[PDB]
């Protein structure tokens, strides 16, 4: 059950980053 392709810095942090 893996989406988290690019993930991090950039979903959860797509707002900060």
């Amino acid at each position: 059950a893996m989406r988290l392709s690019a993930f991090f810095r950039q979903f959860i942090l797509q707002r900060k980053k």
